[PDB]
């Protein structure tokens, strides 16, 4: 998974907690 603050894909919600639809970057973890 990426990690907070990555680059990613709104649909694939690939980020270690979240993938924000908006900013394309992985949510904190908070």
């Amino acid at each position: 998974c990426k990690p907070p603050g990555s680059k990613c894909s709104p649909s694939m919600r690939d980020c270690c907690t979240t993938c924000i639809s908006y900013t394309k970057r992985c949510r904190k973890y908070y």
